């Protein structure tokens, strides 16, 4: 599975999507996640994220492991998204900004 991690939270470019073969991420306010089960592995969304907020499982750095089960979690919660959107109004502002985790909104 690939994970999409912290850089992601207020920027939601949701360039990603486009490149889904299998259309395995789902939206919330103002980040994105991968189903688990879903993700081919493909690897094609990681090249695509602006915010280089995405990683396969495998390379996800040590302090952002908690989202490896937050993806899991809210992929569950949260509709699929299949088709790109405009980037939040803010994106550019909080793209590079740490601990962005404490901003997501559910
Ligand atoms: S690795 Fe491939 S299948 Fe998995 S989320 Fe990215 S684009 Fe979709
Ligand atoms: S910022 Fe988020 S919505 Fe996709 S293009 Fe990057 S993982």
């Amino acid at each position: 599975a690939f994970v999409v991690t912290d850089n992601c939270i207020k920027c939601k470019y949701t360039n990603c999507v486009e490149v889904c073969p299998v259309d395995c991420f789902y939206e919330g306010p103002n980040f994105l996640v991968i189903h688990p089960d879903e993700c081919i592995d493909c690897a094609l969304c990681e090249p695509e994220c602006p915010a280089q907020a995405i990683f396969s499982e495998d390379e996800v750095p040590e302090d952002m492991q908690e989202f490896i089960q937050l993806n899991a979690e809210l992929a569950e919660v949260w509709p699929n998204i299949t088709e790109k959107k405009d980037p939040l109004p803010d994106a550019e502002d909080w793209d590079g900004v740490k601990g962005k985790l404490q901003h997501l909104e559910r």
